[PDB]
């Protein structure tokens, strides 16, 4: 496996930070940090930095902002080919924090991935991407039905199809599709959730999902397939704390080893490598994510369990 497409989101996501004490319910001098973000873009950008040929389809504006995301597609070496509305503005996620880094309010405006519907997803030039692709990879940011339809294709076209959960809320919208998922990224939330930690395959296969990932707090998590389990021990002294992020990296890590046709025990132990590199100081991100990167950090990661 080495081309992996990504269908999901990608969005501008906008800081602008208050540079002296706040005032409440009135205007505050600030100064506006912009990045590019979503789930499956920043999935797709640790693929790419882990040595995979990377295309990502997203429902994209006809913005300076939606050039933003795709300058940072092009900086990860991913292929940006953007379901484009000319006429729309590209999804957005602006936060407002104090001096402090306190998050006083957040605004997202995702409607434009509601374009994204099954009869888009079925037009020749998609089935065309996902001919050409090893592995699929999706977020439930698209609609439900979306999701499904994709399933179907996957189905259709032989190509494993992997998600990442996004939210609780989100969740749910891959319930049909999961018949037709390889494997689903989820932390606990989303996993209760899409559902109604060595327990969540039994539940989870008979809800239809053949693999997934779940995770909880810093060092728990949970790996499944078709007719195996594994788990991650607890750490030593001299190993990694923390082998969990926003969920990117440890998506981006476990999916890595399957596609090399590596053990789930080996695909959890390299997922939260991943994870613990973005998340090992505050100034660390899936910007650090390598071959080598993962590489160094993994004699640190706790060894797995087959259950
Ligand atoms: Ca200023
Ligand atoms: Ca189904
Ligand atoms: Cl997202
Ligand atoms: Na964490």
């Amino acid at each position: 496996m080495k081309k992996i497409l990504v269908l999901g989101g990608a969005h501008i996501d906008r800081r602008g930070m208050i540079e002296t004490e706040t005032a409440p319910g009135a205007s505050n001098p600030g100064s506006w940090m912009e990045e590019a973000g979503g789930g499956g873009f920043n999935a797709a950008r640790n693929l790419s930095r882990l040595g995979f040929e990377v295309r990502i389809i997203a429902p994209r504006g006809g913005d300076v902002t939606g050039e933003v995301v795709a300058e940072a597609a092009r900086q990860a070496g991913v292929e940006d080919t953007p379901f484009t509305f000319l006429d729309r503005r590209t999804p957005s996620y602006t936060a407002i924090l104090e001096r402090d880094g306190n998050l006083v309010i957040a605004l997202a405006d995702m409607d434009l991935y509601k374009l994204f519907t099954p009869r888009r997803l079925k037009v020749r030039a998609v089935r065309e991407a996902i001919i050409a692709s090893d592995f699929l990879l999706c977020d439930a940011n698209l609609p439900e039905d979306t999701l499904t339809a994709l399933g179907l294709i996957a189905r259709a076209c032989e190509k494993p199809l992997a998600a990442i959960a996004i939210s609780p809320a989100k969740a749910v919208k891959l319930k049909a599709a999961l018949g037709d998922i390889d494997i689903l990224f989820m932390n606990e939330a989303e996993a209760r959730a899409l559902t109604g930690v060595r327990d969540w395959p039994n539940i989870l296969r008979k809800a239809g999902l053949s693999g997934g990932v779940v995770t909880r707090g810093a060092s728990e998590v949970v790996a499944f397939n078709g007719t195996e389990k594994a788990i991650l021990h607890p750490p030593l002294i001299r190993e990694v704390k923390d082998v969990t992020g926003a969920g990117d990296a440890m998506a981006s890590g476990y999916l890595a080893a399957i596609a090399e046709g590596k053990t789930i025990r080996e695909a959890l132990r390299q997922g939260a490598a991943a994870a613990a590199i973005t998340v090992q100081s505050s100034f660390a991100t899936s910007q650090d994510l390598s071959k080598d990167s993962v590489e160094a950090m993994l004699g640190l990661v706790p060894q797995a369990e087959m259950l």
